[PDB]
């Protein structure tokens, strides 16, 4: 229930892996779906819509929903109170006449650079321009994203994203109450992370298996939302069961409360090549070149299709800022959400920080 939390919960359950830390964007995933899905036709089209849970009718609705998010993404930016470094782009085969109507499209609903590439001749050469785009959009925080192998001569549309954050909290953790503490990561294994620990006025929801945690960026704009199994190991099976609606019933039960609250300090870094992972979700046509329908990219018959998707994505969770215990030292999900349109920025699992 909520828009895009359908396709992050997919996302999440396709991705996640036991004992293995996790961090992604969903939303930036779909925005270059989106992008992408704006060009196909017929089976491709309906595929990817179906992937992103887009009824009939309400492509245009999707689009501008995307649209709106990313503005309301800046605006927060603006304010200074956290870093969100992105880079969301999608990259055709050069001298491929590109239709006006899907640029027009791509104009008016993401405001996006489509720079084309000759990878057929040119394919080292494209494998630097990409990379340099995604440090230039980052700050430099994402480098040499692409490594060689990933393009070949055969590739016609690669779709790059990558994505820093970092935040102040609206409640600040005192360093002084920081502890390295024992971190459970399976029964025989203990490690150990920093526990940061603090009293404060959270969001907080119990349930059956998991307390779930709203802890509120600066201005109150984004919230991380931290799920917490009660048993130790207990992550493992509620990733089993979760489902959107699951995810709702967590989110939509967050009254404020003091509590105490006990969160690690970690980094964390995924990078996918999330091909595959979308052939699983039912998105198969697009990236076979016998099937897929771009028609709506192109004005002169030209064939693309999408040879490569790449996403990373950088954590990096921490003290800075300005009753029930909540000791998050065993695996848990989490959580950053926009919290006027409920959209998930990024999902999350730390196993093992
Ligand atoms: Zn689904
Ligand atoms: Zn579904
Ligand atoms: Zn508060
Ligand atoms: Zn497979």
């Amino acid at each position: 229930s909520g828009s895009g939390s359908e396709l992050a919960v997919d996302l999440y359950r396709n991705l996640a892996v036991t004992g293995k830390n996790l961090f992604f964007s969903p939303s930036s995933i779909e925005t270059a779906l989106s992008m992408t899905m704006s060009g196909a036709r017929n089976r491709t089209e309906r595929q990817m819509a179906d992937v992103m849970h887009v009824g009939p009718d309400a492509m245009e609705r999707h689009h501008a929903g995307l649209a709106s998010f990313e503005k309301q993404l800046e605006s927060i930016q603006k304010k200074g109170k956290v870093t969100i470094a992105s880079s969301n782009s999608i990259w055709p085969q050069k001298n491929y006449p590109l239709a006006p109507s899907w640029l027009a499209q791509l104009k008016r609903y993401y405001g996006t650079s489509v720079t084309p590439v000759d990878y057929i001749h040119e394919t080292e050469k494209a494998r630097i321009a990409i990379n340099r785009r995604v440090e230039k959009d980052t700050k430099n925080r994402i480098r040499e994203l692409l490594k060689p192998g990933i393009l070949d001569p055969l590739t016609r549309l690669a779709l790059v994203n990558a994505v820093y954050f970092k935040g102040d909290w609206e409640h600040p953790f005192n360093e002084n109450n920081t502890v390295a503490s024992p971190f459970y990561i399976r029964q025989g294994t203990t490690g150990k992370a920093p526990l940061m620990r603090q009293s404060a006025s959270f969001g907080y929801g119990d349930h059956d298996g998991v307390q779930v945690l709203e802890l509120p960026y600066a201005g109150k704009k984004l919230s991380m939302i931290v799920v917490l199994p009660k048993e130790r190991f207990g992550l493992e099976a509620l990733e089993k069961t979760l489902t959107p609606k699951q995810f709702a019933l967590w989110t939509a039960n967050l009254s404020e409360r003091k509590i105490e609250a006990l969160l690690p300090k970690f980094r964390t870094t995924s990078a996918f090549r999330l091909d595959e992972t979308l052939r699983h979700m039912g998105m198969t046509d697009a990236f076979d070149r016998n099937l897929a329908d771009f028609s709506g990219m192109v004005s002169n018959s030209d064939k693309l299709y999408i040879g490569a998707v790449v996403h990373k994505a950088f954590v990096d969770v921490g003290e800075k800022g300005t009753v029930p215990v909540f000791k998050a030292d065993h695996p848990f999900l989490f959580a950053i959400r926009e919290n006027s349109t409920g959209r998930i920025l990024f999902m999350g699992r730390i196993s093992d920080p």
